[PDB]
């Protein structure tokens, strides 16, 4: 499904935030056979979106609820509309989403992470106030990424479990909104830069337009039109370029065009002119050697849960641009796609990863379970088939930002059982179809290690999670360094690709203090980074470190009985525990994107 | 002046919210001369509007500056509204902004919770793109409300000074808005409910059109349509009516034509049909004795600073719900609309209050070159009085027909004692009686101004108390602090006769300290800090209300800070309970609701 981000000129948007929203729960699940979109929704109370539903109210049953919440809410269709081509956006509606426009089924969605729109222009008359009623579902099943299993009790009551560590939120978590083309649109648009030792050059275009001819200009900063280009698809642009580079992200505009005979649309495509590649044990950006530093991160906040917040990225960006990361990773499901823009126009790497955390019942932090993780009634061919989805709605989504180097379509599978590699090389081979232009990776799990894992040659680039070392080194920190280095060694020796260390750290209460440098405490948390800091500096092969994680999460509970939920450099309001100020004297002690020298 | 809040009806609206900005400072002062509004802002940085600039950026050279700052931003304007009038509305811009579209300087405003706005029609053209750049100042002077005192030190560099507890957080606060009208549309709307002992009528309207004739109608909650009436102003309409009560706050709606016969204007105003009045020691609501519960608040919250945000306004809300929180008062500012719209819907008594606060020099939070004359042309003058009045004005006619605010609180904790006091405010009450008669007023009184001392207070309808740092002046001991207490609610109770609300009242609590000893800071003593005073209150007739002070922990200004006074909730800053918090939900719960306690508790 061709999909491109709102913009506006010869199409408008009417943003739908305006928070305030009908809610109502379904504890009986008889508002499908009531049909409840067709009046007014009963009961119902004051709810703000964008923002998951679970923290808003102070109210633990509905936190912890499973099954269908309702939305509605009415909206008035701008006179000067009629005659444009409507279309009704949601951003996200995290896992399960069923829209109906008045009386009328629009569309539906599974993926909680991902945009999707239907046509409602022949739903809506123009200056008029329609009613719009959205069905949420947050159940998750072994078909569902992220998959989980729902339990229900003798009394008939719902209960999700799941196997990854942050908290199940839900609701609509993004930005709904009203946008509008001319009958002939520009419906999507492939860019692929190609960069040859930085004089020169080009720009490809693939470009879908539903229903007219296709113009392309390519204009700089100073919006001097740098090149032109005619035809539906063919462009190769021509340019003596400012490169998109980590740090400065020169953006230039794409300005596609489709005529008709009476109609025209205009198309602004921002664009980074950049090249990713692997060579050896480097990862490549405008052929230069770079190295990662930086977060795994979450969507997650006090009250809003997942819900989306522009004072929050302006505030997080502030943070990581102060401590020197240069990179993160869009940890565990799909971003918002603002991020995205964010690190385009500011030089943010990122590592673009999907929903499929939890392909794993080995992480044994918990109190039924399938024994066969890739068999019919855990992880089947239909699993694969929606693992393989949410991988084309992430790309086809995300495809023409420059920010986004590489592509992890999983996190920490069990890679153990037979199954397995069966499971992800047709996913793996999928995803380098739909998009060669970026390198593929697969987020390790530590117990899978070098000698047991059996699909990480599939892949470009190691990303290594190592997070939990502290738990099973039972806090020793020379019997960690050295596990930790041979283990690292062993890895560069069976597959010579680059490796990125996608998760470090250790939980930290923050305000606990310790003289004897301990579990939980302040001074723990920054001898524990410097450990793997003193390791990273001397293997060659380590071109990242990317530390879990940014600030506190709520997590599942599940991970809080363990408690579980102090992974952060940065509290949940966002103050920095004392490791922050590691961090940043490491990452802006170094040259921007250099490795250190052997060692340190 | 002329304020309606916008709603899509003949109207149409585009929130510029698209939160992303550019922002910039201007430490040179240049960006007037410079004349920055021309071309796109140098060396700019994104910013989020709804927000206070203040916290986005986790720089403290960036939060503690004084001066101006620059917003800017473009956007189309749409397709249909060629033909129609367009306006360029801020909800609020905190304390000052100036407006340039494109090249041309649109509109100007000082007062920094009240919208201002301007018809922008002849300055875009409509299928265009215009460049929108905003000036906003944050500095305070004798004349601003509130007030305060700019110095500049050595190497001139601005640093403000001012009286006030909570920190001074600036930038565009609220929303942003776009909205169109017909060439003929409403104008402005003034709504009474007049009601007699509950069965019966009556509404009172006046509409201001700047160019067409008028048609009104009334419809209930089932929209079936129950008065009609023609003229600009002449409807007096007669009801059976569903009043709007506390807790449920039932609302009809008032629909408001303006016709041309080429063009036509319709507006939905809500309105709630109550009565609002003083008798004796007692406070009516609708013929029947109100008792007030709840809090003071802020508009403060972690990262956003004043910014306003809906998430936060629901979560607040399900807790003082939750909490049995009948009421509040928009503490020492004029709050963003929406929470009235919330009141409204919801039943929720509401003490509106002007920005006004920090007239007093004697509070003594802090360490040093004040005026010694508060009322005086150094300090608090006939200009600052100008000020004050039209603060008022502003706040009045936003708000003269939300049902849920039932007083004005013109001033918060101004020093009486010093000589030009009873003959600035007295004017000041008598002119906010005449912009609006319907509503009961009242000025909130510090605590060292006694019955004895204070001067002002016989000009007022309702008697509020500020009695924090009780705790302060009696060292922390409970049974003096309820024997002195008593006594000055007494005393209150026979120089005046007016009834009684204490608007503040609580202790600095840490959260998360326990005592086995109930000593200070800790959650313990808080608890039996605020039950000294339930007692107490429960043996005065006069007393009709009590709202805790505060309802969550907010930042302060560093005077407060260095005594360490930012933990003055009930909730924390990340809306956490302390102990108190099950405390008077137990208590606000347990009372019949909108009744006070008999004689005993
Ligand atoms: C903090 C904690 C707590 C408990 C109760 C655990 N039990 C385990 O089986 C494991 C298994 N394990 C050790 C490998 O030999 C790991 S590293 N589990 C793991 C858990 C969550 C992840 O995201 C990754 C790995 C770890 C563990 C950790
Ligand atoms: C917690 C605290 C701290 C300090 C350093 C003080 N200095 C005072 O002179 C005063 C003056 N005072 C006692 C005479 O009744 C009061 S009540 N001052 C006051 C301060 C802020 C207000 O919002 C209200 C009153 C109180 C004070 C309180």
């Amino acid at each position: 499904s061709h999909m491109l981000r709102p913009v506006e000129t010869p199409t408008r948007e009417i943003k739908k935030l305006d928070g305030l929203w009908a809610f109502s729960l379904d504890r009986e699940n008889c508002g499908i056979d009531q049909r409840w979109w067709e009046s007014a929704l009963q009961e119902s109370r004051a709810i703000a979106v964008p923002g998951s539903f679970n923290d808003q109210f102070a109210d633990a049953d509905i936190r912890n609820y499973a099954g269908n919440v309702w939305y509605q809410r009415e909206v008035f269709i701008p006179k000067g509309w009629a005659g444009q081509r409507i279309v009704l956006r949601f951003d996200a509606v995290t896992h399960y989403g069923k829209v109906w426009v008045n009386n009328q089924e629009v569309m539906e969605h599974q993926g909680g992470y991902t945009p999707f729109e239907a046509d409602v222009t022949p739903y809506v008359i123009a200056g008029k106030s329609v009613r719009i009623t959205v069905c949420v579902n947050n159940e998750l099943n072994w078909q569902t990424i992220p998959p989980g299993m729902v339990i229900t009790d003798e009394n008939g009551k719902k209960k999700q479990s799941y196997f990854h560590d942050f908290f199940n939120y839900a609701g609509i978590h993004r930005s709904v909104m009203l946008y509008t083309t001319p009958n002939t649109w520009v419906d999507d648009i492939t860019v692929v830069t190609h960069v040859a030792q930085d004089c020169n050059h080009a720009s490809v275009d693939w470009q879908v337009v539903a229903n007219g001819d296709v113009s392309v200009e390519l204009r700089d900063a100073d919006q001097q039109v740098v090149a032109t280009g005619q035809g539906t698809s063919g462009t190769l642009q021509v340019v003596n370029p400012h490169l998109w580079q980590p740090g400065e992200g020169y953006l230039y505009e794409l300005c596609v065009t489709a005529k008709s005979q009476t109609e025209c649309d205009i198309y602004p495509l921002r664009v980074g002119i950049r090249s990713v590649a692997v060579k050896g044990e480097q990862f490549l950006i405008n052929h230069k050697p770079f190295y990662f530093t930086g977060f795994g991160r979450h969507e997650d906040a006090d009250l809003r849960g997942k819900g989306f917040d522009n004072v929050l990225m302006v505030h997080d960006h502030a943070l990581m641009d102060w401590i020197g990361a240069n990179s993160y990773r869009t940890s565990h499901y799909p971003y918002a796609e603002e991020m995205l823009d964010w690190a385009d126009e500011h030089g943010i790497v990122v590592i673009d990863e999907t929903a499929a955390v939890g392909f794993n019942l080995s992480l044994g932090i918990g109190f039924n379970k399938p024994k066969e993780l890739y068999s019919e009634e855990a992880v089947n061919g239909e699993t694969q088939q929606a693992h393989l989805q949410a991988i084309k709605e992430l790309i086809a989504r995300d495809k023409n930002h420059p920010s986004v180097v590489m592509w992890s379509i999983a996190n920490e599978p069990d890679t153990r059982p037979q199954g397995a590699r069966e499971y992800f090389a047709p996913l793996a081979e999928a995803t380098r179809k739909l998009d060669p232009t970026r390198p593929i990776t697969c987020v390790n799990v530590m117990f899978c290690d070098a000698h047991t894992d059996t699909i990480s040659d599939l892949f470009d680039v190691l990303c290594l999670n190592r997070y939990y070392g502290w738990y099973v080194q039972s806090g020793d920190l020379e019997t960690a360094e050295k596990v930790l280095e041979k283990e690292l060694l062993a890895w560069q020796e069976k597959l010579h690709q680059p490796i990125i260390i996608t998760e470090y750290g250790v939980d930290t209460l923050a305000g606990l203090h310790s003289m004897y440098t301990d579990m939980w405490s302040e001074e723990y948390q920054c001898a524990w980074l410097d450990m793997y800091h003193r390791v990273f500096d001397r293997v060659s092969a380590v071109v990242g470190e990317q530390v879990w994680n940014f600030a506190d999460f709520a997590t599942s509970q599940g991970i809080l009985r363990v408690g579980g939920n102090k992974k952060g450099i940065f509290t949940r309001d966002r103050k920095p525990k004392s490791a922050a100020f590691l961090l940043q004297k490491r990452w802006t002690g170094m040259n921007f994107g250099e490795k250190p020298q052997q060692g340190g």
